């Protein structure tokens, strides 16, 4: 008994959709939901989708409030859809996927994972939902997550983070940390070793280790004395070169937040949307440096130290691949002499 | 003689509608309004209400920008209009009422408070104008607020603050506090004893009493103490229960703006409008604990105090009723054994 | 070989249009610009101009990305349009100039600035780029900027700061000093003595002399003693004076800082555009002390003090022209028995 006026009764009511009874009146105007308090229109919805306002609407009332994968993992393991929920895109403001099952008539290309029209697409099963673990088992084509261990198949352990009506972090109060499982055709695959990229902002940024703590309370020479990181190019890799024109590196975003904590800049986000590397162009507002494309990634600064100090330096130039947020990284790594020169990601 | 272009020149030339005779160049393009500088378009007015762009571009020119009561207030005492002046809401950044009185050709419904339309509306009257004083003892249906004492009307003290430009604030060079007086099928109304609301922000919250600067530089349990509150459960009310995955409590401004300062969150903010009691969808960044409705009323902590330690605490579950802002606010008392449990507004 | 793919291929990959081969599949609605990414729309571009939607998308992606002069220089020198770039203005989110020359084919009156059409236009030039110098001396109007000495020309010594991706600032690693020339009907112009202003912003407000510094560290007794200010009114010019309800004063950038430090204020920027003078409503949140225009403009103080130091100060009212960014803003000065008791500028 689906409508419009019932899904704003609930967003009213109950800050979401939550199957309750009830209407509310409801005007459309441009891509905007309203809804009529004590004689007057009130916002609830602003479309910001490529989908029309009424549908965009109903499938964020839909979305799914508990803690859910950030959506760059979704897209890195192939994801094209969920069973019987939304994943709703918060650094998008839409839908993370463009149809949906079981969710709402005008986007629904099925009622149940188990129709054929599924069948080619990777479908995103909740072991935390009732008989969703028994769907993935049964798919051909799946990303099952689960908190525990699942009879039979080997899990791989996935972020310690995850998002939580668009927060992304690290629960106490309730669990972040899944195991993830992956089938194509039919056939449960070995998921690869993995880094995980860390999520974090360049305002509020929080380290995660004793060697972030010095690398934000240190000066930079003090900093690479102690951990012994002379000739792979800190200098300019993780802090940045702010002297010519054109910017040097400022690759890890650690390194960005300790500049900013310092000297504000300007970061343009000019793709917005989740991805394990991002690309900003930044403007430093106290030199005038500036770079179109700057490559950023959230790697803990261990597990970017780790990367760096395993590679084979002796040439010129190589593209470097590392696995993160499970999906295959390409990094270009130029070096002179035995010593690193750059070492930057690519999108 | 009345123009968009003369509106226009006004807003330019003045900052709002000020009667003044000229013309600039207007463009109307989606629903925002632009004028001609030196050969280019500049922005004037973004029409977010639901009216025609160039009519909620007049009524927010000709908004009041003196003091005015906040617009909960006059929702709560059930104003319907204004007399010959635009109260601006800045939550809905909409005119507060959908008709007008001797404003705007495109809007009114009369040009003077006198004619027969008006009759059934409740009529809202600033005693501050020349005349409205006596309009509002011809008049059916009428709130009327004054500075002083209006000869032979009991008045009902207003609260302390009133909004200027959208910025709610209690007057040291301007008068904010008012007398009120209502008036319903020709008969004047003894106006209830209330409390008010406090009406201030989770970041700049300022306290107002002695026992809101202990709230917010005392521990919890040394709070508690020095104010003898055993038993009234503040630890869930006020201060906010993060450690289960469904967040407990958390109904007072105060006990957000003290979180806060501590440990950002998340405030949905679903219903943008102002009202006596907000409802929030809360999910706090450092615990993942959260809440789809979190009701939350700014009360001045001693009012909040003498209210709970007002109630008989012998019974499951009642509601509990309070006058707030002039209306009656309902609230859910939950009580074992003589100590209470919760206690949370409802909207 | 244009083409709104093409546009997108350059802002996906290069941050901006760069000439590079390549399309990606894009969306247009509203005035907005998607681009489809793993399946998804992404959003690109928003237009906030008064052109159609895709021919903002591509000059706002054929942005000039080097430091060049503030639009509000560029209009009070008279520029229509510039020679073969775009010059961007972000305090309107929209073109500076309506038409191009060899930017865009749905804008462009010209492919060349030598085109008869331009000649009653004052075209910006750039002298860092090729070429441009010499068009500069063949142009009927014009303006030209360089980095050095043009052979025959008198310079007039430009603004410190320059905008750089909509960031002012006075540049370290890249120069933002130029040279400035004019021509009106071919003949070269004399360009008049200017004081220039500072393009600061309230919030991150930063002195650039001792006496600033003193200023913003001392109280206003304090400060006016040390600078023998006594009879030329900067406790109401300069301070600003929120003791009644009709805000005195305030028309220096730096007072606003210094307030704005100690009590937070609303300021409505009711014409959002780069100039000279700003107008802003303000209304004092501390003391409900508010202005429907307030005059403000951000002269280094040294330069205010030296301009109202260098008036006649016998009569009761007066305008005084003062020449600031190459325009003359005239200024009301007001005396009384031969000490100043206001000063303010118009817009
Ligand atoms: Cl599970
Ligand atoms: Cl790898
Ligand atoms: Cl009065
Ligand atoms: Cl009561
Ligand atoms: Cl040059
Ligand atoms: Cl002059």
């Amino acid at each position: 008994h689906m409508s419009l006026e019932n899904v704003a009764f609930n967003v009213v009511n109950k800050g979401h959709f939550d199957g309750q009874q009830g209407e509310v009146p409801v005007s459309i105007i441009n891509n905007t939901v309203y809804t009529k308090v004590d004689g007057v229109d009130v916002e609830l919805f602003e479309n910001k989708t490529t989908l029309p306002v009424n549908v965009a609407f109903e499938l964020w009332a839909k979305r799914n409030i508990k803690p859910v994968p950030e959506v760059k993992i979704l897209n890195n393991l192939g994801v094209d859809i969920a069973a019987n929920t939304v994943i709703w895109d918060y650094k998008r403001d839409a839908p993370a996927h463009i149809s949906t099952i079981g969710v709402c008539s005008m986007t629904d290309i099925a009622k149940k994972p188990t129709e054929t029209i599924c069948a080619p697409l990777t479908v995103f099963f909740d072991g935390r939902v009732d008989g969703q673990v028994d769907l993935f088992r049964n798919a051909r084509n799946g990303v099952l997550i689960t908190e525990g261990s699942v009879k039979g198949l080997q899990p791989s352990v996935g972020p310690k983070q995850a998002s939580l009506n668009g927060v992304t972090l690290i629960g106490e109060a309730v669990k972040t940390q899944f195991n993830y499982y992956k089938k194509v055709d039919g056939v449960v695959q070995q998921l690869p070793e993995t880094y995980f990229t860390q999520s974090r902002n360049l305002q509020e940024f929080k380290p995660r280790s004793q060697m972030e703590i010095d690398f934000l309370e240190l000066a930079m020479d003090e900093f690479i004395e102690r951990y012994k990181l002379e000739g792979y190019a800190f200098e300019a890799i993780v802090y940045g070169d702010f002297s010519h024109s054109q910017l040097g590196g400022l690759h890890l975003l650690i390194g960005l937040a300790k500049r900013f904590k310092e000297s504000p800049f300007e970061l343009e986000d000019f793709i917005p949307m989740d991805s394990t590397v991002k690309n900003y162009f930044i403007t430093d507002a106290q030199t005038g440096s500036s770079k179109c494309v700057c490559s950023v990634i959230d790697l803990l600064l261990d597990d970017f130290v780790e990367i760096i100090k395993s590679q084979d330096l002796s040439v010129v130039s190589k593209v470097v691949k590392v696995t993160i947020d499970y999906t295959e990284i390409s990094f270009m790594l130029w070096c002179k002499d035995g010593h690193v020169e750059t070492f930057y990601p690519k999108l």
